[PDB]
């Protein structure tokens, strides 16, 4: 079974706005959770195919990863903060759905995802 298109990460009809909410999300949220030993399996989308998942894209309708995020972060594809949180909520409740818990990228997931909170607690206030 192939794999299903990436996720959009740009589209010009979209409205644009610069604010302090968004350049946190990708100056240290994305920043400090990309550097993590852990990031590795979610800096990208899946692939089913060379991982041989062919249940994965059964399972996972809504996929989204940290490569995704940052190149929607990086063309203004987001208005609002909220849906950069949900896009990583996303990413991390996927985990936790395709996985058994326990299981070593599960462990991975949580660890990225107790780090992601923590910088999401410090998110400044609108401007
Ligand atoms: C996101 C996300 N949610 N669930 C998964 C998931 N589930 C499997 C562990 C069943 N796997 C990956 C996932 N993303 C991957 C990215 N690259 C590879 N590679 C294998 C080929 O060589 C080079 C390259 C580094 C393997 C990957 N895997 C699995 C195979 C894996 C294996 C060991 C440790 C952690 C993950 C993401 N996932």
């Amino acid at each position: 079974s192939m794999n299903p298109p990436p996720p959009e990460t740009s589209n010009p009809n979209k409205p644009k706005r610069q604010t302090n909410q968004l350049q946190y999300l990708l100056r240290v949220v994305l920043k400090t959770l990309w550097k993590h030993q852990f990031a590795w399996p979610f800096q990208q989308p899946v692939d089913a195919v060379k991982l041989n998942l062919p249940d994965y894209y059964k399972i996972i309708k809504t996929p989204m990863d940290m490569g995704t995020i940052k190149k929607r972060l990086e063309n203004n594809y987001y208005w609002n903060a909220q849906e950069c949180i949900q896009d990583f909520n996303t990413m991390f409740t996927n985990c936790y759905i395709y996985n058994k818990p326990g299981d070593d990228i599960v462990l991975m997931a949580e660890a990225l995802e107790k780090l992601f909170l923590q910088k999401i607690n410090e998110l400044p206030t609108e401007e």
